[PDB]
């Protein structure tokens, strides 16, 4: 995360990370006991058995006392997620056993099925263990970013026309460069208590204004995310 602060730890109890080899890669967010939603991209040519999901954490180094590790049983990836194109960037993880809720561990909805992509400056908040930096700095712990909603057809633009339909793009509320970067996707952004975002794509330079950050628009996919889930319950 970039011109983020670091959160009051489990805080934010709905934050995943994803580790492959004892490394952190990715975030996501439970979804249900046994479900995480993250980026598709994070899992491209991955052994899955590498894999594991750290639940109930704030520093990822430390052995913490709320913190549940589980194994994927199942990685579903958007059936429309493919190389040569950016959309898409969207899947869910069935883990092998069950979270069990409590402070530091709980879930996160999603929006409605019948809810719209938020408004151009709407207040959200983006969290993760992803660098601080364009020097790969790691944070101490979680970090979260203020930022806002920008107007589609200005992210649009500023992306040389390549966006599409599904994608959703912030800017920071001031002149700081405010955002997320290498090893927050599949973060939410979160709105209003919902998951109206998913972390996926940026530019050269972490929370550059020039190329503003996508996010996979959540709304679209509520569908296909409960299909999956009710498909293997
Ligand atoms: C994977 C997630 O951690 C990462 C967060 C943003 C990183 N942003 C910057 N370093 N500036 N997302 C990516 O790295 C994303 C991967 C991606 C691949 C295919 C479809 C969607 C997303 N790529 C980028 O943000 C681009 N900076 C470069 C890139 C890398 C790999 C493949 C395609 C583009
Ligand atoms: C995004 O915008 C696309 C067009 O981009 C603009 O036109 C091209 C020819 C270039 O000049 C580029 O620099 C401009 O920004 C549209 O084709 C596309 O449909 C738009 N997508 C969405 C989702 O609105
Ligand atoms: C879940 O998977 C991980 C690694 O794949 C493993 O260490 C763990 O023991 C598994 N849990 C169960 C209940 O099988
Ligand atoms: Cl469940």
């Amino acid at each position: 995360i970039i011109g983020g602060h670091e959160v009051t730890p489990h805080s934010r109890p709905y934050m995943a990370s994803v580790r492959f080899g004892g490394q952190h890669h990715c975030g996501g967010f439970l979804l249900r006991a046994r479900w995480v939603v993250s980026a598709a991209h994070c899992f491209s040519h991955r052994d899955l058995r590498t894999g594991l999901v750290v639940l109930g954490a704030h520093v990822l180094s430390t052995a913490e006392p709320t913190q549940q590790v589980f194994g994927i049983d199942a990685l579903t990836t958007h059936p429309d997620y493919h190389p040569m194109t950016h959309a898409n960037d969207i899947c869910l993880l069935r883990l092998n056993g069950s979270a069990v809720l409590g402070p530091a561990v709980g879930l996160l909805r999603l929006p409605g099925r019948r809810a719209r992509p938020p408004t151009a400056g709407t207040r959200c908040r983006v969290a993760g263990w992803g660098f601080v930096s364009d020097f790969e700095e790691l944070p101490p712990g979680l970090m979260e970013a203020k930022v806002r909603v920008l107007d589609p057809d200005v992210c649009n633009s500023s992306w040389k026309g390549h966006l599409t339909l599904t994608m959703l793009c912030t800017r920071s509320g001031d002149s700081h460069r405010r955002g997320f970067c290498s090893a927050d996707s599949g973060g939410p952004l979160v709105c209003r208590n919902r998951a109206h975002g998913l972390v996926s794509f940026s530019g050269l330079w972490c929370g550059d204004p020039k190329t503003p950050d996508v996010y996979t628009q959540v709304s679209a996919f509520v569908a296909w995310i409960w299909d999956v889930v009710r498909r293997s319950s």
